[PDB]
């Protein structure tokens, strides 16, 4: 019979009194509007800005008896993204947008579709600049989680409910990867259900765990310094009376520890409180430190004043023998107790 | 009866004469708009740029006596945001925005009710961008205050006054993070008044304390810096006799002191001015290039010359264990001096 | 005759009932849009947002009975851009844009002809900003393949379906260069058809290969490595009994190894797991740390006690030259495993 | 009587013949645009992109016999800016913008008022992304000048003619800080009337003059560098014979001296010609790479050969106390002509 | 008599027929629509995105014979900008965009003037983002050549032909000023003509010669690495038996040759091909590195074994004395044959 342009037309115009401006079962129960996301693109997940974007599909369905048809034979209708400002639709928004914006490349990316009962199902196509906040105390062992919340924003919660449907509220694009997170197939569902001065306003949100990969802080930052440290204990071994050989092993060292923590601070992020592989670059530090403060005892002691320059060239022999194996061993527990509070937690 | 939105083409429309451009009570007494902002996102506090962005809603009050209806039943209504266009609204601006943007995300954030009154709430939703002017003397040591002032734009004094709700003018969401700062639970509100060769423009605005924090740049560039000065204090332990271990000593530490200051001005803020981690990086400079010149007077003096080859020996030994306790006691002089002026401050 | 566009209006008004929002062919066979693209620029493949931006014309051509004219005398037609939006078009969109927009600089850059027949060449001008996930494992041996795939957005399979044409699918502009890749004369060209919850939606996309050129990393990050390991193995050939000499070749050694690495991470990617590069920057190194313990060992050996100070200083000596033979024929066999694993790969 | 936005329409309406495209004072004498602008905020002077962005407001006046009335008892009025079209406004644009834009939070951030003569007043509120260009010749010893233009487009001299009022003609915001640069309060005025092959059109400019700060670059760059060299004049006080003492300190300076440059290359500028910051980093390369080649020449005249082998061991020394006097008092002679040539310019 | 704004109503309405649909001359001659550009600002020549910015007015002229007009008196015209959609207007683009926009401040910068005869001046105002192929094989040595096209979009060579003008088809502001380059006064005009299986469309282009400066790269990286190079030679003077000050001298030589390297990567361009700057910083890697080799050989041939102990000191001294003619020899003819085959090309 006639297009389904044209039935639209007679289904919203101001013939039947369809106003766009008036939500479906007014004055009586709420709106029961069902959402699902479907996850395109997902990263750069900046640390300075404490924020991450997406790019998702936004599907959106909701009852509205004032769109119920008969007459038309087909099952299903579409109306054309031009015509879409005459349909009510839910003001859905996210509570930590930090800036949006839609897609209008060669047509607007807008899905509508109305069933013959009334049911109406739309979906549209957002990247979002959604911020989490982002705590980095320990930082290559870290879990953050990232969240993602629907709320209303005219429509208070006697008006207008949000639910997640019980058929994959969220799903993610198959080859997705991150440069260095790694994203679990957990998604928690929740809701959150927002108060202010204005009323109760109706939210959702799900939940994304991101865990940091390591393989990269381990090649780089901590077995080149944990050789630094190696590389102390070898003035141990060497002759007490070589003093050139034993400072200039000294500061070199520290140097080279130095050196290591001073070009790392370009790839590590710029937060003001101590992180956990600032607490490992500042205790390896010490025990360069504490490498050469040895060897100004030793020296001092040697030099010191026959019966009297034995005793003391045996005794400054003693502080060498036990710094050999008990400094070493005093390294090891800070080593234990290091990687075992930053894997419980 | 009728719905919400045809009675509001009645209230708004040609019929009652309500036109947008003029403001309520009209050659009178002035508009008492009143405010209160709700922050959800807060930071990326620049400070090359000297600015920060926030993420707010801006909730406005005021009175439209020709807005007040009895026919309709319900206490109050909702106007959508497409029709919001012939209502008067205050032009409220602020006075240091720097760029700022709404959100068009699935609807325009606008809110608009009407109490049956004629009280009119008005809340949108808000980036801003706005500025600053920061005060870095004293780096890692301050407290920087950011103001947010709302003027008028186009109706003077006499015309709109702006005030500060006395129930909660400004609230804060609550798990709310920063990288650098953290925010103080003190929102000062004042009025500000701007005057200008147009005329007297009203504004308020609420200020934020900010206190930056701390323990980052302890651990890795005062304690650092700290430690290489007291490397260069073993050469005073070291032997006189032993040339190279002493000048080897002493670039290296002096090398090193520069390697800790070169790599840490990528992390530092770009001003022209002199901060107050760059007074330390400079004096314990000054230490490690002392602690040399030391011993270049004391190869000179020994080297100087039986009788006076053994009075001058003993003359450079004088200098050394002066040089042993008096130049660390200079050093923590220095320390007290700069921390007492950097915390009373 | 007439001019051709009053005979377009004729075409597409209210008269011949020409509707822009229903497609050709309706309630029958679905529309063939066959499809070409024309990439002018590409480029700026980012690696820590996982993107690069090409700017293309994009072709679409299919038939329109509605649109078929004989009483016009001429051939082929064209449509004025500001009457564009009077003509069914394809919504096609791209499945990966992470933001796109068109160029509108002193006229809209698009182009619409309708032939005799009814067959319509519609032509217009795009900027995207394409993702494509990147491999990073083996960093400057790999081949990245970045797709570009077209969807549609509203029309499923039964209604609107894709092709490549088969004469010339993807044309690239002559003098196209890029600063780290370079771009193969190889497109492949598959389906992929999208499903949905919604429905089967039709795409075509084309793949990429893309080979990172190799003559900067070798020359300062493989060759001035390789050399730091080759001074390592001159401290075999200088005496035993220059114990300065042999730690300040030592360390000044892992000095300036670490100083090649770490001034060398901001030029590298910022990823969080191991590359190919690390490990080569890693691996060498080990063998200048194991270059000093070897020297440990022989101060240690030769210092300890007439007979047995002869045997033992004649077996410090066969370490050494053991070593100077042995030792780098290990880093050969490190060489030989490390470049064919990444050049089978 | 009756509202001021009618007694606009019946003032610019159909009625009464006012035409928004014909300027006042049609075939006769010019327009006398007068401006005044007021900076709310300066700052982010780039220079690698050589521009600078400001915040202003922009106030004109000028005078329209169209628009007089006498009937409205009020002296004056304010057209609301949505019927801001419908006022024949001056096409001012800046000769350098660069990039621009309005603000448009919560109202169009535009102000027209009609007095009862006929004058004028009309204010808006601009982001400029102003473009001046830059020579950095002395690069911390610079004044910079940074100009702002008002050209008209499209009316030539003889219809349109800019003026900068005779009362505050630039005003400046009273808390207004910048990161490097200081500026002072001396605004020229001048005109400066471009000709094209189009015509004459006319055109304001004030200029503002920069003093960039000096305290950062004396405390990291010049006196560090400074304390370099003093350390090479400490080799001339060692002994003659301690030959590791000498050139290990020798090296580790010109190392330092090379560390000290190498990482202040991200804090400076990318200017492809010499600065003044790079004379001082180059010459004081040169006197602590000139105090090792004086040892080159002492340990080769000493080694040179009993009578002869006294009398070259007393030319070496002579060679070393010239050294000690003469070679600071070249460097304090460079130290007067730097300073003398980079303040009097 | 009447406004012209009215004149050119009664010319282009409906009365008359004039529509903008239809090109002049149609189902004729082509249109000789000519062209010149003014540019205003030009920079930010960036080279990893491989682009250019650049603020042009765009001058056109053709012939309208429709336009043409003899009742009114005055030779010119002028139609506002809001009235400019009903003018004819060339479907001019750049080729190689990559972004741009107008600048729409205070009002369009857009000029139209009509003559009597009917010839039509079009003058707008564009920031273009023009995309330039760069060549950095010889990076400090280099002339870049960056074009800028200018095509049709619609219509083919039959119906619209571009030319430059023959008096100044491309005049450059005055006081223009680059960071890195500069700009001759050499602009190459040529046809391109382009090809596509849509047809044959019409262009033009202006070729633009950039000449990088050289005195940034000669102070920092050229000269400090000539001075690293000189220090490796005064080994060869330094005594035989100083076996502690020969290799300090080494590898603290070849560690401040890395450090000079690594601290510049961040100033140099990210391209991934041997520049001529590589090849320089690598080479004299290679002499810092022999200069060390040699001393191995020195060291080992010494310590081999009286007849044979006098006969191998006496051949150890001949390959030094060989070495202080003969390397630095080898280095001038490198440093010949670099500077040769960068300046012929
Ligand atoms: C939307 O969902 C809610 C809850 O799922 C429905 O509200 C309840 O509906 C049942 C039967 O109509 C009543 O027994 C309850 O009293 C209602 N309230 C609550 C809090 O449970 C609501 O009917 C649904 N509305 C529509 C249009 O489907
Ligand atoms: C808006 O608030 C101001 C001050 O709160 C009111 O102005 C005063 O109103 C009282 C009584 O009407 C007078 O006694 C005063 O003379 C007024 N002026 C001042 C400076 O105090 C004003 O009435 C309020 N307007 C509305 C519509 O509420
Ligand atoms: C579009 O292309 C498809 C396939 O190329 C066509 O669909 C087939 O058309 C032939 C003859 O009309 C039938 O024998 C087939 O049964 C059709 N289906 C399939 C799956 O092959 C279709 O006709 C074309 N439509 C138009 C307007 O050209
Ligand atoms: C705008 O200002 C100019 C100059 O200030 C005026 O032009 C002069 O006006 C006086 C008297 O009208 C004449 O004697 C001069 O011959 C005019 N020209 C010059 C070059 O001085 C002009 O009248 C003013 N126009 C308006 C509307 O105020
Ligand atoms: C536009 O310029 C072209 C060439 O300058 C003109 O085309 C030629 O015009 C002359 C005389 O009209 C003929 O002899 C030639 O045969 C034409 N073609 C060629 C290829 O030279 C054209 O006439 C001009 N059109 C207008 C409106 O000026």
């Amino acid at each position: 019979p006639m297009p389904p342009s044209e039935f639209l037309d007679k289904l919203m115009g101001k013939v039947s009194g369809y106003d766009a401006r008036i939500r479906p079962n007014f004055k009586g129960p709420p709106v029961n509007v069902t959402c699902n996301i479907f996850i395109n693109s997902f990263g750069s997940i900046a640390e300075t800005t404490m924020d991450y974007r997406v790019n998702i599909f936004l599907r959106q369905q909701w009852n509205d008896p004032r769109l119920a048809y008969s007459e038309y034979p087909d099952d299903s209708l579409d109306l054309d993204p031009s015509m879409l400002d005459s349909i009510w639709k839910p003001d859905l928004f996210f509570a930590n947008e930090k800036g949006a914006n839609f897609h209008e490349v060669t047509t607007d990316n807008k899905l509508l579709r109305i069933s013959k009962n009334g049911n109406v199902l739309y979906s549209i196509r957002i990247t979002l600049v959604l911020a989490c906040p982002m705590d980095l105390k320990n930082f290559p062992m870290d879990v953050q989680t990232c969240i993602m919340q629907l709320e209303s924003f005219g429509y208070t919660m006697n008006d207008l409910i949000f639910e997640w449907d019980e058929k994959g509220a969220v799903q993610v694009a198959d080859g997705l990867t991150l440069p260095q997170f790694i994203l679990k197939e957990e998604k928690d569902l929740r809701y959150c259900t927002k108060h202010y001065n204005t009323g109760k306003f109706t939210c959702i949100e799900a939940r994304f765990h991101l865990e940091r990969q390591m393989g990269y802080y381990l090649i780089q930052m901590y077995i080149p310094s944990l050789l630094i440290v190696i590389l102390s204990w070898v003035s141990f071994w060497i002759n007490m009376d070589a003093a050139p050989a034993r400072v200039g092993l000294g500061i070199t060292t520290v140097l080279t520890m130095t050196t290591q923590s001073s070009g790392s601070r370009a790839s590590l992020p710029k937060v003001s409180y101590v992180k956990a592989i600032d607490i490992w670059m500042a205790v390896c530090l010490l025990f360069v430190f504490s490498a050469l403060l040895e060897y100004a005892a030793v020296n001092f002691i040697a030099r010191q004043h026959e019966e009297m320059r034995k005793l003391f060239i045996s005794r400054a022999k003693r502080i060498d023998t036990v710094s050999r194996v008990a400094f070493p061993l005093v390294f090891l527990i800070f080593n234990i107790f290091y990687w075992i509070t930053y894997k419980i937690i």
